[PDB]
């Protein structure tokens, strides 16, 4: 008998700058430095990211206002053609309905988009609107996210970072360090050699119990991936990430055998819905499943993935999403460690990961994160009024 | 921001006659008369389910008590020796616990019951305790349990009617009709065509397209089943429910592929956790799953279980129980209708499904539920006073 | 030793009003007349499809100027959102190439997309462009495309019509006619009786003989497919399309192993990429598949999809899709028969699919269409020039 | 738009000595220096292929003259057999043809000739008459084969060498060297020690990183392929190429099984057509599929056998055929290097591969080719007028 709100009304605006989309980067970034991609057996897309355009997109802001005055908003990739898809096609569900009616809202996006969707940036947008949604329902209670998910299971967070600096993750206090992979297949044995002396070097300087592993950016084929991860086990690697393009089901199960023993083998960044992640688990593809909050269909959907897991006793450590991954993860007996991303342009200093776009964002301090940070209503973070909003679509 | 109060005490009551133990009952009932049991076998033990013990156990009573006042509560299947284990072993991960500390207090209470648990008994209590705290936390937040679990994605239930009288079902505006099955295998060719006779009665007085199925409790084996389901194809029965031992993974399996193309093979109302359900689903063992939300590990085991099931794109209609379900499949894609018990002993009036014990219990008019009717915070219900609860244990 | 002409310019322009968004309409067309979808759970959106919004994105025609002066184009779905990756992501890869370099344009913005694409919205772009491509190519050549993809294989291409009135494209000549089902699983007995009605009413106007299938557009389950099938076979219906929602791969397998022997079970209009293809064939979803040239990688992609095809021995029967399917399928031997759309709001009269965007557009005549009509360069249209394009992107 | 000729006539001629039957050859050649067969458990076999008819066949020359004039050519391997074939079955198929006709001719022969075909020479003479329609076609339309193919997708191709010397093909530029096995599994525990002592020869001379490769022609066990491959670990084998016969598809499967873990199993130069190679692909016979253009069904069923291996993310490196694969190769995504036979008795210099019969017959330089230097007109090259063409038969 609490007087349940409304939505009065969902926007959609573009944000340019750093942010929710983290290669929306233009200066001197380690996450712009000659990380391998499936465009790198080109020699002039080898160097930058950005070159093929990664950095297209932009940032999607969805805001969606109640009738008692509270505004949820999510921010994640998207940009301007994810702004139409909310404004023309979604905010239809949504407008009217009771803030409550979250299974219902995911529901009608998902089922309403599938001739133009079921993977990709049609997903995307979709799950900005979630987490805008479960935004606003926090607020409304008056609580943080994670006590809408079953309430923490633990009351700290412990964090790996991710970057191009393992070693000073390790003086930071991050439990361990995944590094991108610089050197695809097309660079031959000359670019195995320099992926296996980084890893040899950053072993050295860490000592042989801290963690590390890498992240390969879909980019491998198979053998290159097998022979890299057996060249690997010299020096404990903990995990290879995305090592091949997320359509290779069958080529994920090869790679999880053979792999060396005790070494896992880790994907899902680029992977929607809890039928392509039941295609994953079933098929033997993974290790650990590593969904992105923003890009897997949102947290309503992300929670029917990670009960999938659960049957399968498989760790979900999601992509570090700032708050929205912080909130589900502190929930879930699944997901003991989490992933913080380096957004400093060095990997030197611990940054707020969505920065300048958000306020009141936690950060983690010596690689660990108190529940009491995440004390306030939503996702508990305001957006920075001075970050330049455009709404380039309306609707009625 | 908002004070979120602690767990301040819990007590495990025992109830007997009627309620949440639908066996626990007295004389001339139709759900004692000649049921189909593994029990049947023996002609000593075929009339009557009390007579091997159906009714032993009877109904346990969690209530929980939080330090701002408030009280959760729920019934459950278990009586004095569930009521043990509350008191004694599960009580020290509540107490002292923030009321919404969910996912935690599940987990502690099936990994220090795993000795002695898994399945039966112990799954029956931590779905009790499980309950009360779900109303609990409804009752704190003034909210109905639906809308702590995703909000209703339907304006509506609609309800099959289980008991001995679907042609009186069908009058009263339910959707479908399951009859007990009274004959089994040990019954030989005469029990096949009494069960058969019996289903081309109801056929005849409904005509044909109201749903008809059969609830075989555990009673059958492969070859009776595949053979009684092939003679109902005649009569378009819907669905063949619980034909085997819930341990028979790999014979309801069979018995799938021999059934009649288009019926149904269902089962899992003696079925728990995710891991059970698992089983079931990726062995193709069954089209739908039955849980009880009391039986197989409360709403939050029932959350994973379902989403196992939208992964494997089944349905999931509960063994009604009464509020517990009601609350639950309101807001699951997956659960279209929904189960209702006949509890009248000749099945001929809608009767609160757990009378005596539950006070403000709804119940469908015409084979519906409108939504509204659960709006009341947790799920709805206050224990009756008239009822006398017995403690038979204390703990420190 | 020719003079082959680089890429001069890209452009993305948005039409609307019919044409390639076939569900771009506004008025009183059986397209769009109470087809079932998975929306049509909610009565709200089960009379319209536009009602959820399959009319949200319009027409995407993509431009692509070479340096001797020849333009080739394409129309599909897309709009404006895909508008804005043609122009700020795509066109990068096209400006500078030589007009022959089609496999290292399809791979280059397949692989510098798959971070937001894989499946949907971002294939029918790339498909968009693909076609316009292979248009433009065709234009220098001076030859038809079905010239530069091996050549013709049959002189005639001969059609069935998709449409509500297959007992009228009977009388227009046409060897089969595929009717949209109408009612879905929740309108349960009831809708099943009507779905199985209109396929007696138009059985008994056409013969034994002539072709009937249902197009289910994604809005069944397994069950409901089952028995649909099991109904139909009474009436002789060759296949039944689409039953089930793209993602369940294992709930096709199981339906074409539940079907009545004899009848097919089709699917591939919302399935992308060679991968999305060889997951189908391989689990034994389908007897058909049936992809969408400008939503499954456009022209280039289907050479791949249907030489894997070819290696399975299966059926590729394309979504209708004028022109550019009829070069694609005159050169393939997997592909006997094709479809056409029924545009007139009655499928009454044969009329030009791509009506009014196109000028040059062939038409069946008596059901078929003679190879010597396809005897333009590229796919032998002209975008019509009373048709109002905006250009809402630039780039450079 | 493009008036297109027909084919007016083919002839079918027999060279000897050299060209494209790679073991047509005289004495004193590394080719027939004690190569490892299925024969040499015969001691009276071992020393020389010849002397089991290795060289019987010889060179099959199919001609095919358009009406325009222009005349399209290919050589293969096949003879006199092959030329009766050509003559008196294929010629019908062709004569009166558009050059354009290219599926339907394809389609015509191997359906002809399925009765005594499916592998073997009919095989090698459907691929020459292919090859040789690939070239009038190109020669017609003034373009080289890689520009009909879909356009290169590399600037360059870059080769391994394939000759008893890959110390002398490092200074020379190749990226690797293919030796042939010598010892075969009767040559027993010396034999096994000399082909290793072998491979420690090479890889002394070529340092750690250079490509080594054994090419074993059909002529081992499981058993001795398992343990020849586990001793050339130490060696850092690349791959074993062929270790098996081509119908033992269980056998390439426990091998691959079996194999060092990161090194390539290969196989498919006695493959051919696009249910061979799907066999090879499905089971898991091996990493990399080689099939020869003149022997696996020419252009167009390479096309589709490269498609399926597209579709299962292997690699296709053809088995070196000069100017065919040259074409072919430059074109595909999934062939990164290409095999350059040694043709040179003592494997000590660069020798057209197709010597003497090619005129205009590119070569790497420094093991490399660019793409420029194929460009002219079908395959880039002319009959010897030098070499004198024997015509065994004609045809009415
Ligand atoms: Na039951
Ligand atoms: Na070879």
């Amino acid at each position: 008998s609490l007087s349940i709100p409304t939505i009065k009304q969902v926007r959609a605006f573009v944000l340019r700058g750093g942010g929710a989309d983290y290669h929306d980067q233009g200066d001197g970034h380690w996450i712009d430095d000659h990380i391998s991609t499936p465009m790198g057996k080109y020699p002039e897309y080898r160097q930058s990211r950005r070159s093929f355009g990664i950095n297209v997109l932009g940032t999607l802001v969805v805001e969606i206002e109640a009738s008692d005055g509270n505004v949820g908003f999510a921010v994640t990739t998207g940009g301007e053609p994810a702004a139409y898809i909310v404004e023309k096609h979604l905010a239809r569900f949504l407008e009217g309905a009771r803030v409550t009616d979250i299974e219902r809202i995911w529901d009608q996006m998902y089922n309403s988009t599938l001739y133009y969707g079921r993977k990709g940036l049609v997903i995307n947008t979709i799950s900005g609107v979630d987490l805008a949604l479960w935004d606003l329902l926090g607020k409304v209670r008056r609580e943080p996210v994670h006590q809408l998910l079953g309430g923490a299971v633990r009351d700290e967070l412990q964090f790996y970072a991710t970057g191009a600096r393992p070693d000073l993750a390790q003086k930071m206090g991050f439990i361990g360090g995944k590094m991108p992979l610089h050197h695809g297949p097309s660079e031959g044995e000359e670019g195995l050699k320099k992926n296996l002396e980084e890893l040899a070097t950053m072993r050295e300087r860490v000592g042989p119990d801290f963690w590390l592993m890498f992240d390969c950016w879909m980019s491998l084929d198979l053998n290159y991936a097998t022979r890299l991860a057996r060249g690997a086990r010299e020096y404990g690697l903990k995990w290879i990430e995305e090592a091949l393009p997320p359509d290779d089901y069958w080529g994920y199960a090869e790679l999880r055998r053979n792999a060396p023993t005790g070494m896992m083998v880790t994907t899902g960044e680029h992977e929607a819905t809890r039928w392509g992640f039941r295609m994953l688990l079933e098929m033997g593809c993974c290790d650990i499943i590593q969904p992105d909050v923003g890009w897997c269909g949102g947290v309503t959907e992300l929670l029917k993935i990670s009960a999938l897991a659960d049957a399968h006793n498989a760790l979900v450590v999601p992509h570090g999403s700032s708050v929205y991954s912080y909130h589900f993860v502190a929930t879930r007996q699944n997901s003991p460690f989490a992933e913080f991303l380096m957004m400093a342009p060095k990997a030197d200093q611990v940054v707020p990961m969505f920065h300048p776009q958000l306020l009141g964002e936690p950060v983690p301090e010596n690689g660990r994160m108190r529940l009491s940070r995440l004390d306030q209503p939503g996702f508990g973070v305001t957006l920075n009024p001075e970050c330049q909003l455009h709404r380039p679509y309306t609707h009625e």
